[PDB]
């Protein structure tokens, strides 16, 4: 049920960098592959979804309890990996302005969520050794 480039092969995936109003702090999960990684939401693309738009903030919502405005879009970013050959994951993300966090919500029970300064996000980023989620959030609008 997943949707891969015509291109590349690389699969389809889409997620947002949530800031708050003043865009001094950004949301981030714990990853569920690795249960100490902090990363932000993101998600593969179904077949029925009409835009990326549409799976960011589904993914926003499942795995963060995150409802926002989306207020740009970042462009893509790429899991280019070791050795050569083509990337596995070709990421779309969006800026969204948080609106409201719900204490409830589908993967509550298996993620942590807390909102972070810029500086502590990149320390976290780098930890979890996704420099192409970085990349995105160094697109947004934060204050660093
Ligand atoms: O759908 P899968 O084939 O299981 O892909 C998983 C999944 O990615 P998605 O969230 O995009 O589906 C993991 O994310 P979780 O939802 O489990 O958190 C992600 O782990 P991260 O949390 O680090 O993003 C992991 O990537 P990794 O290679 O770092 O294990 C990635 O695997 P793929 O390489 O197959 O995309
Ligand atoms: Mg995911």
């Amino acid at each position: 049920n997943q949707v891969y480039s015509p291109v590349t092969g690389a699969r389809l995936v889409a997620g947002c960098i949530c800031l708050t109003p003043d865009k001094k702090q950004v949301l981030m999960i714990t990853s569920s592959a690795h249960k100490k990684r902090w990363i932000v939401p993101k998600g593969g693309v179904e077949k029925d979804e009409p835009n990326y738009e549409t799976t960011a903030q589904r993914e926003t919502w499942e795995e963060a309890g995150c409802i926002g405005k989306i207020v740009a879009n970042l462009g893509t970013v790429e899991d280019m990996r070791p050795g050569g050959g083509p990337p596995r994951t070709e990421f779309h993300f969006y800026e969204l302005e948080i609106e409201n966090l719900l204490d409830k919500f589908p993967e509550c029970h298996k993620r942590h969520r807390k909102l972070y300064s810029y500086t502590e996000a990149k320390q976290n980023l780098i930890d979890a050794k996704r420099p192409e989620l970085l990349e995105a959030l160094n697109r947004s609008a934060i204050i660093k």
